[PDB]
């Protein structure tokens, strides 16, 4: 299918343990793509001072359109020193690993795989 269905938790900030998906655009977008897949990505609600929080390169969910069973459609853009490999809509959040932590809330997505 060239869309999933995932509902992502949706974590604090101060409580990620693993702050990010590695070390180059290309592995991000890898890495958060197999973690989709695999159930254990987490999303961050980019608000004034998460992302200092976390690491570089970043990996966006964007809106890729205007909401099939409630799941907002979204694709991924990294972003390394201020420029984003991919065009998108507005900013849903930042994806990090899920390793465990409590989410505050989860987001229904519609994932463009």
């Amino acid at each position: 299918k060239t869309h999933v269905q995932l509902s992502l938790p949706v974590l604090q900030v101060r409580d990620v343990l693993v702050r990010g998906f590695g070390d180059s655009v290309e592995e991000v977008l890898s890495e958060a793509r197999q973690h989709l897949k695999d159930g254990t990505c987490g999303l961050v609600e980019v608000e004034k001072g998460v992302l200092p929080q976390l690491e570089q390169p970043y990996v966006f969910i964007k809106r890729s359109d205007a909401a099939p069973h409630g799941h907002v459609m979204v694709e991924l853009v990294a972003e390394l020193e201020g420029i984003q490999y991919g065009r998108s809509g507005e900013t849903l959040g930042v994806l990090v690993p899920h390793v465990g932590e409590i989410p505050v809330a989860y987001r229904k997505v519609l994932l463009r795989k």
